[PDB]
């Protein structure tokens, strides 16, 4: 806990902290209620824990997806915007923060993962998964690698999953089937062994997590990683002339990446609700303080408020960003999503690894996804 007319705001490390501060200070020195801006590792496990007991931040910060097991904990407290200012709001970002009808988030920026290339290595990087293989073999005669990303985080290879069929849930009755999964299908076995081939003809390594792929690529090792524009700060920082594109098709069919939705949620304990909603309404999700934050860390390609988006939706990145994410399908926002990911996680690394194969994975996973 802490005490009404204080404030604090919890949020991923790759994101932009330091400018959501800069909103803060702004709001500290409108009415004196400190902002406080904290992120803390494996946030999205560490929230419902120290929300459980009844502490954490007033506002949690994190992708939608999450927000629907959480408002099922009774860790949130609904959102009350007036028609009009969802009107400020695109709908159906409106809709990834809309758990049972009810709303328990705001929306603030839509994230995809796009292909992100080495020009002086790639002035035409691969439009498909299946060149890759040759792509790595002229590549690794010169001592560098045609791809690495995050194989630590099934959110990346899950691109590649869906691409020929694979899929988490299936809506149905303007609802999603907890019990149709499409983790085990002729596409979503098809995508996985894809990744599994790559390592095993070593084109990858099982290994490559986050801090190793932002950095083969950054020190301009690696032509091409997978990530969302979070990540584009420090490849700014670095000198590398980078382009941001669409993901490789897979069989010809686009790689659809799961799409989120930054979200702020207010803590269900909340003795000052009625202060986050006048600071995420009337600070954060206005021009000036989305931007305060952007500049930081870039939120993406689409931010929820619509004045702000006309603005910025004219940039290759974006572009890119907003290509990946039409071709990809938003996230469900359930309750069984914690178990979804959990189980693609540990499929993926198994598979990667060779501890189990393709086969063994995905349905084991799929197996406990509906169980
Ligand atoms: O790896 C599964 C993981 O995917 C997503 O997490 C993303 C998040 O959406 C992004 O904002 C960024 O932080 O990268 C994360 C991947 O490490 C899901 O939102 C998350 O629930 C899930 O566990």
């Amino acid at each position: 806990k802490i005490e009404e007319g204080k404030l604090v705001i919890w949020i991923n490390g790759d994101k932009g902290y330091n400018g959501l501060a800069e909103v803060g200070k702004k709001f500290e020195k409108d009415t004196g209620i400190k902002v406080t801006v904290e992120h803390p590792d494996k946030l999205e496990e560490k929230f419902p824990q120290v929300a459980a007991t009844g502490d954490g931040p007033d506002i949690i910060f994190w992708a939608h997806d999450r927000f629907g097991g959480y408002a099922q904990s009774g860790l949130l407290a609904e959102i009350t915007p007036d028609k009009a200012f969802q009107d400020k709001l695109y709908p159906f970002t409106w809709d990834a923060v809309r758990y049972n009808g009810k709303l328990i988030a705001y929306p603030i920026a839509v994230e995809a993962l796009s292909l992100i290339y080495n020009k002086d290595l790639l002035p035409n990087p691969p439009k498909t998964w299946e060149e890759i293989p040759a792509l790595d073999k002229e590549l690794k005669a010169k001592g560098k690698s045609a791809l690495m990303f995050n194989l630590q985080e099934p959110y990346f290879t899950w691109p590649l999953i869906a691409a020929d069929g694979g899929y988490a849930f299936k809506y149905e009755n303007g609802k999603y089937d907890i019990k149709d999964v499409g983790v085990d299908n002729a596409g979503a076995k098809a995508g996985l062994t894809f990744l599994v081939d790559l390592i095993k003809n070593k084109h990858m390594n099982a290994c490559t997590d986050y801090s190793i792929a932002e950095a083969a690529f950054n020190k301009g090792e690696t032509a091409m990683t997978i990530n969302g524009p979070w990540a584009w700060s420090n490849i700014d920082t670095s000198k590398v002339n980078y382009g941001v594109t669409v993901l490789p098709t897979f069989k010809g069919q686009p790689s659809k990446p799961f799409v989120g939705v930054l979200s702020a949620g207010i803590n269900a304990a909340s003795p000052n609700k009625e202060l986050a909603k006048e600071f995420l309404e009337n600070y954060l999700l206005t021009d000036e303080g989305l931007e305060a934050v952007n500049k930081d860390k870039p939120l993406g390609g689409s931010v929820a408020l619509k004045s702000y988006e006309e603005e910025l939706a004219k940039d290759c990145r974006i572009a890119a960003t907003m290509e990946n994410a039409q071709k990809g399908e938003i996230m469900p926002n359930i309750p069984q999503m914690s178990a979804f990911w959990y189980a693609v996680r540990t499929a993926v690394i198994n598979a990667a690894s060779g501890r189990q194969t393709v086969d063994e994975a995905l349905k084991d996973a799929q197996t406990r996804i509906t169980k």
